[PDB]
């Protein structure tokens, strides 16, 4: 019933947003990001994950990031090698896998990071000075794209299909596309170039754009119209997302466990709401509680509170960020376990429910 905005997509790319529509009123698909790349007590393995090294599987959906490609860099902005992460997610997606890929683009105007938040947005869009240099970045990706097509017997190409997720967490105020960076029309105009020269100037044809605001930035006693600030239209995104690791146990957050356990439920149910409204697929497109310090977090504080309403339930996917390389990064940073780690064992409970689906019980996505 979703229909993509892609009305040309790809035979794989419409599958797979059929089969998660379809998928997710009983099941909820777990990801993790640079799962392939490394763990918190390992790198360089070809075919490995910290996910897998716990569970025995694969995560479901794998993410990844393109941070510093736009500047031609060889590896991403966390020294992950362009060409491997090419391997990794064609290997991921032969195997049935999910694959999605956010984008933590440096500030073109200094040079910085995606944390430095020198005004760039007003100056990149349609009309302004740099607008030559959103089209150089988004080329970069064109090409990334390609390295991830083959070639038939019959001659013809096919892609993995990705979840492409930019300009996240734009109501926020920490990256130079959020709030208070940029103005919230600019901040439309800059969503609605990407989906045109993509879709429409590009011809990429295996793309789901997924919208991503972050819930600590959202009142919850008016949730709607703080989701939908800076929201650029249906007809630019097929995947209503939301990144929330409030809920979850952030360290700022002095709400008691029970009022998170509640709040993360509301916060679901009211994107699915949403999500219905606009003929659209839900997903937690980022979460977890890094360092993995709660108790039971994964039965307890992430699956229970989304099993308990069947409405937050109908999100089709729920994604945690990376567990960094520690001899390589200098400091604890993780939101999978690893063999050993407090919480492993209620992961592995956390992959064994029925509900929770990692890559080796999908059923076959892209037909
Ligand atoms: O991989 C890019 C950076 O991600 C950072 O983690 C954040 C991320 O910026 C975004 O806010 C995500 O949704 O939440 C993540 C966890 O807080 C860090 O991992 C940083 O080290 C990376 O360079
Ligand atoms: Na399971």
């Amino acid at each position: 019933l979703p229909a993509l905005i892609d009305t040309q997509a790809t035979a794989e790319t419409r599958a797979l947003y059929r089969n998660l529509a379809k998928l997710r009123y009983k099941h909820l698909l777990f990801g993790h990001e640079d799962s392939l790349a490394y763990g918190v007590h390992w790198e360089g393995d070809m075919d490995r994950s910290d996910v897998r090294d716990v569970t025995g599987a694969n995560p479901a959906v794998y993410g990844w990031e393109l941070g510093g490609l736009e500047l031609g860099h060889t590896a991403n902005l966390d020294a992950v090698n362009f060409e491997k992460m090419q391997h990794w997610i064609k290997a991921g997606y032969s195997r049935g896998g999910v694959i999605t890929i956010s984008w933590h683009v440096f500030n073109p105007v200094s040079g910085g990071n995606s944390w430095d938040k020198t005004p760039a947005v007003h100056e990149l869009i349609p009309g302004g000075a740099r607008h030559a240099t959103l089209k150089a970045y988004l080329d970069t990706f064109v090409a990334f794209n390609e390295g991830l097509a083959d070639v038939d017997a019959q001659g013809n190409k096919h892609y993995p299909p990705i979840i492409f997720r930019p300009w996240h967490e734009h109501n926020g105020d920490w990256f130079w596309w959020g709030k208070g960076h940029a103005s919230e029309q600019d901040y439309i105009a800059l969503w609605r170039f990407t989906v045109h020269y993509l879709r429409d100037e590009k011809k990429l044809r295996n793309l789901i754009y997924a919208y991503s605001p972050d819930r600590s930035r959202i009142d919850m006693a008016n949730f709607e119209a703080g989701y939908l600030y800076g929201y650029p239209g249906d007809a630019y995104v097929d995947i209503i997302g939301l990144d929330n690791y409030w809920d979850v146990g952030h360290e700022a957050n002095t709400a008691s466990a029970d009022e998170q356990k509640a709040a993360l439920t509301a916060s679901l149910k009211q994107l699915v709401q949403i999500a219905r409204s606009k003929g659209k697929i839900a997903a937690l497109t980022a979460t977890g509680n890094n360092r993995l310090t709660i108790d039971n977090f994964w039965t307890e504080r992430l699956l229970g509170p989304i099993s308990a309403d069947a409405d937050a339930s109908e999100i089709a996917y729920v994604m945690v960020w990376r567990n960094a390389n520690l001899a390589r990064e200098k400091s604890e940073q993780f939101f999978a376990p690893f063999p050993g780690q407090a919480t492993a064992d209620d992961f592995k409970r956390f992959y064994q429910s029925e509900v929770v689906l990692f890559e080796d019980e999908l059923p076959p996505l892209y037909r």
